[PDB]
């Protein structure tokens, strides 16, 4: 069986860039396709009536069907969700692992938001007003990655995922046969 | 700092993997156990072990100076409690290279202790490594091989398992565990308290 | 001249993923685009993953002796174009053939200097799980290939090197070491560093 | 069993330092302690770097057929103990012989499975700098023979160019890891995994 | 403020693939999309590899003084948009110009703090093989570019750093080491860790 | 000709341990054995860690102009032997001087091509922890205030990351025109022939 990961970060901290690089070196890991209001089905399932017909939050929603089958197949799964979703998932599925990604400074956040070139010259300040409040939830997460130097932060992220696959539970499923041979007198 | 328990059947590679880990990790220390085992060729008293006699090991035990002690392969081993208390209080990380009996004692007293079990890729690999090390006779290698399955059966009591097949890959596995812990909420809050404060300011 | 590599594995072992990651760091290496009569998987592009053809046009290409090797694999035909292999090697490029054990045997007979690497899973269940998790094949196809998995893996004894693809990053390093070690052989080093060697022995 | 390696190089190419770094990361690899009829260098320890013996005890050891190979390198005699090599391989350990081209030819005759690696400098002048900068007259005797030593590079399975040390160390590690990935080594090391895969 | 990098190389040395590999691991670094009059080879997208325009639109852009530098390379016009460079450096981003030696000299005059890196092949023949292996140049053009190879490579003396692109991965590491050492300079470390440094001196 | 490096740091920042790890992977690099009037430390060997002499023999060595630089640090005299530096550089080896900011200024005057690196801790308490776990703390801020005088700054937070930073500085310096022109003269000649 696989691990459920929650990855959260303020916009522009580097969560998208770190996860994409993590996936390139981690074939057993998938990323959940959120529904939100780019390619439909790849980045997101791109309305409210279908959503009301059945975690979810306004800041967006995570499809429940994909998660259940994926974990039972042994795949690890990353949810790129906000603190509201993280709280919902942690309540419904307490075994979920949570990782928070933070910038080295508030100004680096603004520079990255501005340098990404996807938001407006005022939405950067609109998102920054909520950025300090959003980052305050870092205390609710199992691990913290400070995305200063990208390469080091990628290593930090890979170490979390590798250490997790080395846990007792994961090693028992993946290396069951080796463990059996080791104890076979 | 963090207290680590590293255990393994005799000859899995626990000593050599930890030695290499320390070369890149000055903030981590390894505890020097007391033993009544006889010195191996190439071993130095005070570095690898505190080589003491049985009468004084038991004298040290009667003074309750041991955080844990156990009988392993017919010899007495124990961890000095004073050295552990001071080392953790200075902020250094600390590795105990002890058996499952010591591991259980330590886990009861310090539930936050992190435990790692190192496994060989096969049983025969243990005998080969014990033989290739060349520090132990055949009577000792055959005594430890009989208990090897018994030693490995406690692996289910450990937080993480490292399979020491290829040395460099297993060192990477080990470094990933130590790095993931240093990235936990508690460690990150202590280490980056000032940076975190500026972020919420 | 470049080196011809044969990379084989039971379906779902990770051979395509490992080779793709190898190529991102290895510009001197090319991978052969095989012909197949199989239908496309979701996300496959004609000319990139395979040259998709009909049975008829495959057998016509075969009657013209345009295949270095060919084989029937899980009910479909696959084959390596001979012209492309010859031209690439003569340019000094290294070349990977991602082919089955039947094709590998044909290539070894025609080109004895070819290097072969076999990629094994850590378990049989790992193959089924990886085939299922890739999501490009149906269930009947997966079961059909899993039925032959033990028979397929039995040919590992015919290969020069074995890579156990347990941890992907570790298996990628193992693969890079085989390639890097081949480029350090006497022949490759003599061709690539002919001038430096000449400077070294001149008094 | 393990792999027998022959590592050769003109004096000062970096063979000892590259092997030392390789040994620090490769516990399954041992390096042979050769016998020599030579005087220690500042820092050398008898039994670690060499078995320092006289020319009398060397030829007597030779007459007893105790050497796997022997050769004269600058009038000084060097040789590898056959007992030590035979014992180490049978335990499954890999073994490095740091010997010249003469020993390599002898070992290749007795053990065709031996792997040979020749370590080259980026230039002839870099050889002089490394010989001089290390800190052990002989350089002029060895530099005349350096071209002679390097000309035998054509006899070796692999060539490592020791230009940048770290890159040359990676090159060296790639050879050793690729060798452990060969059919024979993998068959011994993962016999149990292979059995489960075919069952 | 970010750092301006000039990366140059004779055709086929490996400059495009080495920078592409460096960028995949370095999000704080951007590469300038030059304007060119050359024809759009397959696989290239206007706005991705180049801003493909005609000679007429290029010279009109030049008359509007919208280029930081421009040069004729192998009969076509190439140029770096000055507005994009100025804004990108002012945002604190690092910037690579993959330009020839002519553009590099122009950039050095207007921006003497620009960092320049020259990439070299391990041999002239390796250059010919790589041009042939890339498969995007007639044999006539290859023979012509090899005639200019020695003249082009002679400009290596104008560059701060030389990377010999022999083994790709080793040359990629060399390049990353240059970039990492630059971000460790007094000025860069002072800007990025100004607050941490303040805590140290209190 | 090799490169002369100046590596400085407040006491306990990690300069000696980082340089030791760098040297294990850099055989072309040497570290200068300074003269000092301080007494031997745990495990210190005369000629290895320092050339331990007395204040009287140090000042005599100074009057003979045998030093490249000298300074009083924390109440003890320290100095670099000039002959060893000159010979080492002329042999083509790179050279590290583990000296304080006073020595760094003297060396920069005599050899302005010297590369200087300052190693900083992640926090002021980390120094106390590193010094304690392994008087100077009051002067630590004073020593660190000279960081502005150095070409490169390495923040020794995570040891392995700081080691990588240090290796990148040394590797980039060997990628400079002057260094590459000396080291690959024959290759460059072959390319331009
Ligand atoms: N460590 C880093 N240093 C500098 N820029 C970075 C770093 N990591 C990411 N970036 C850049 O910051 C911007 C925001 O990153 P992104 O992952 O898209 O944000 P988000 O956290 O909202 O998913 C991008 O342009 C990215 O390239
Ligand atoms: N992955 C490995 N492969 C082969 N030999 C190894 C490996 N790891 C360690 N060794 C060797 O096995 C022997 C036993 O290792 P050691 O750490 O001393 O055992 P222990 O687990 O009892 O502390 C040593 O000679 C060591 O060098
Ligand atoms: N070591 C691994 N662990 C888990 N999944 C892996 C590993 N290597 C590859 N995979 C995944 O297994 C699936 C099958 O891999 P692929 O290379 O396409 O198979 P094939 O060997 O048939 O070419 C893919 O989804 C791939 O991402
Ligand atoms: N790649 C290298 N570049 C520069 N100096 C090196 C390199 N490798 C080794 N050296 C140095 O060259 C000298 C000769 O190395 P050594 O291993 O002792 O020589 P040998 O090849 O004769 O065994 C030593 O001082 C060593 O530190
Ligand atoms: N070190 C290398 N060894 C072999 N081939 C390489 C190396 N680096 C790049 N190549 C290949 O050489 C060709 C030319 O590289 P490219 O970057 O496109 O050239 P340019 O220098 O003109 O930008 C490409 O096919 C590339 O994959
Ligand atoms: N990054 C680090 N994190 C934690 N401890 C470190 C780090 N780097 C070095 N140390 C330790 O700090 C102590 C002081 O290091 P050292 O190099 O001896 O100091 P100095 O800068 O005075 O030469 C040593 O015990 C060393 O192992
Ligand atoms: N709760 C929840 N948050 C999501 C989901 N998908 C994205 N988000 C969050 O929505 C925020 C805005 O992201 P963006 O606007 O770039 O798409 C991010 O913080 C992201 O983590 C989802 O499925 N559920
Ligand atoms: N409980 C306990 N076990 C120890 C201690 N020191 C070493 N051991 C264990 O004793 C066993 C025998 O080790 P050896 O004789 O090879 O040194 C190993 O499993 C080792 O981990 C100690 O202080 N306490
Ligand atoms: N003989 C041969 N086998 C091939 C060729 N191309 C693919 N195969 C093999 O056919 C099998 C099925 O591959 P698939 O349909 O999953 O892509 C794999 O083992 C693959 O290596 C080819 O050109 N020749
Ligand atoms: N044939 C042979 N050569 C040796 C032996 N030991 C060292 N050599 C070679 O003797 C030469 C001189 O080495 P040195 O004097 O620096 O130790 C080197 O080329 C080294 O490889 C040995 O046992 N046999
Ligand atoms: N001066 C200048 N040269 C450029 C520019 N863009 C590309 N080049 C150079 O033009 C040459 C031809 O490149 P290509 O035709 O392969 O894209 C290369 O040397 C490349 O570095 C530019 O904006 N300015
Ligand atoms: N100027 C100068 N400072 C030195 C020299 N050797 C050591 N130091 C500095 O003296 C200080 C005290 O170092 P320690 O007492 O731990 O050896 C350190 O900052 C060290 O850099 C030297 O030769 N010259």
């Amino acid at each position: 069986s696989g691990t459920l990961y929650i990855v959260s970060a303020p916009s522009g901290a580097g969560k998208t860039s770190l996860v994409k690089a993590l996936l390139d070196a981690a074939p057993e890991v998938r990323v959940s396709v959120s529904h939100t209001t780019e390619v439909d089905g790849v980045n997101y399932h791109f309305f409210l009536a279908m959503l009301e017909r059945n975690e979810h939050a306004e800041v967006y929603g995570t499809s429940q069907r994909w998660v259940e089958k994926t974990l039972a197949e042994g795949l690890d799964l990353i949810l790129e969700i906000d603190w509201q979703g993280a709280q919902q998932v942690r309540r419904l599925m307490p075994e979920a692992q949570s990782i928070f990604i933070l910038p080295p400074s508030q100004e680096a956040l603004r520079q990255r938001l501005t340098n990404r070139g996807q938001d407006s010259d005022e939405v950067i300040e609109r998102r920054m007003r909520e950025a300090v409040s959003e980052m305050s939830h870092y205390v609710e997460y199992d691990h913290l990655v400070i995305n200063d130097d990208f390469a080091h932060a990628l290593d930090d992220l890979k170490a979390i995922f590798r250490a997790r696959q080395l846990r007792q539970d994961a090693q028992q499923q993946r290396h069951a046969e080796l463990l059996g041979r080791l104890l076979a007198g």
